DNA sequence: ATTGAACAAAATTTCAAT
DNA sequence: ATTGAAATTTTGTTCAAT
């Protein structure tokens, strides 16, 4: 008695699993082409084809408003991303934070830069706006040397530029060997302003580091390889090389206290501080800087969202 | 790349889907031009936005492959639809899915055996980069002097080995000795024997089975010398890794199998996952032989030939 | 229930413009 | 690159035709 459902169900699968035309399945089944239209018309009806309209966004929008409860933070950006290997994460975040800063600088914003090739990639896509009386600070200590080019130059050169403006770097290493080295410098009538700045600045973007031990401060040697053993162990991440713990605290204050850049505590105070980062790799990072709480806008992928949360 | 193109896409494909209404209807409520929206429900189709699953009875597809999944005791089957019976068109549906089987399956640290073949090579082609380590890749399979069409031998296990992080071990030797002894004491070389000895290793081996039909410029290439390629046609009914079979998958000829090279035929039993890619209306008499001879574990086959099959 | 020419409404896609 | 206009198949739909 059902000869033709196996028909209908043959068929209509053609037309959807081969991209064949109506005509191109009278053909083979030597049939009228208005036939085969009568059998898809059947099998859409019985349900031998059922049709979904598959929407992550509603999803993400969710997942998003738990994190902004979760950790108190004002705004979270759950970016989808169609792969969880850290390359894919990276590229569809880096757009993202591309955009959203395009959308959010205004005319007169103090903004706060670091670098890091995460922080490159976001500058790179164009983000161009005719905005006025922006300016655009470095946040972070640079290097002597490093196998890698850290874009850092570039990085903040690219913001400063889509931003009517041009760009006021922190001209100073990133450690110190001796603290009151470090505290004499910052007082320095030139540096001071600069600094300065990195605390007036009204948005902050930044990421948070590794621990593996091919991060930048590991290989250059402003660090005791005595002490990096210490301090691997007790610091989850970093933003702006001061190094935080599980609980958002600055793991030791002695190497904190020579190390260069605008103050972590200060992060908090800004109208936006705005973190990306994500990939499996670094969610060990991402839950001690927003116990920290120095992030207020969070961007994040949907694999390391879902870790987050579901955990 | 815009937010709201693709909520506004997916809206307007959620309304021509599930409201029944027309691309005109559609441009009516969005006030837009009916050619956009035919544009935007292609697009959301090309994201995977839209999905569309056709379901059946089990013996059309699904159980088609447990039926035979316990009948032959292999531990894996899967039957791919084809759109058509003859074998180009079966082959190539094959050879895509057999990429992404391999895609799956592939784990860190696996020993991979493959072949040549028409067949092979285009499951290589169509075979997606991975980020996999500790994989090694080993031909499992004789080779050629000269060959009307190209055997693509080469870029076959290139390209499997390019796409697994690693590099190609080739098997740099003739398919037949004319004597016997000759191939013993060739397997034994210090160099080659690594080769078999790592062929014999493979956790993974993937191969077709090629017919008597096909392997008939094997018998055109002087091998055989004819008093033997009457035996061979009329016993055997396929071929895996150019050594040959009868219809309850044994050895047709050892005195001839006991100067061919490649990976031993039992070996492919000991495999963890020993993967068949065959199919074809004219190529069904070679997988029976290869099944009970109870060579792979897995199956991948055609719903043409699958059916033939459970037609014994 | 059921074909299928012939017609008729429905998508596809090139063509031209912005 | 994008959007509509325009033409052309592509899908559906009346009609009993040869």
């Amino acid at each position: 008695d059902r000869e033709k459902q196996q028909l209908s169900i043959e068929a209509a699968r053609l037309y959807y699993q081969s991209d064949y035309s109506q005509q191109q399945i009278a053909e083979q089944l030597n049939i009228s082409r208005p036939t085969v239209s009568r059998l898809l018309q059947y099998a859409k009806e019985k349900g031998y084809v059922q049709i979904r309209v598959m929407d992550p966004f509603e999803d993400l929008d969710a997942l998003g408003s738990i994190l902004e409860e979760k950790y108190g933070l004002l705004e979270a950006h759950v970016v989808f991303s169609p792969t969880p290997d850290y390359a894919g994460i990276t590229h569809d975040l880096s757009r993202y934070g591309a955009e959203y800063m395009h959308e959010t600088v205004k005319d007169g914003d103090i903004v706060g830069v670091s670098w890091g090739t995460t922080m490159y990639q976001i500058a790179q896509n164009m983000q161009p706006k005719q905005v006025k009386g922006v300016e655009v600070v470095q946040l972070k200590g640079g290097i002597s040397h490093s196998r890698v080019n850290t874009y850092s130059a570039e990085t903040i050169q690219l913001f400063a530029e889509a931003f009517q403006t041009m760009p006021r770097y922190l001209p100073l290493p990133v450690v110190f060997d001796n603290a009151d080295v470090k505290r004499m410098v910052e007082k320095d009538r030139h540096i001071e302003r600069i600094i300065e700045m990195g605390k007036q600045a009204n948005i902050a973007l930044f990421t948070v580091g590794t621990v593996r031990d091919e991060a930048l401060l590991f290989r250059l040697g402003y660090f005791n390889e005595e002490e990096k053993a210490l301090l691997k162990k007790q610091a989850v991440g970093d933003i702006c090389s001061r190094f935080f713990d599980a609980k958002g605290n600055i793991c030791s204050s002695a190497i904190n206290d020579r190390t260069i850049g605008v103050e972590l505590q200060d992060l908090r105070l800004k109208e936006r501080s705005i973190l990306v980062a994500g990939g499996s790799r670094k969610v060990s990072s991402i839950h001690g800087a927003l116990t920290g709480k120095y992030a207020n806008v969070l961007i994040i992928d949907q694999h390391t969202a879902r870790a987050l949360v579901n955990d």
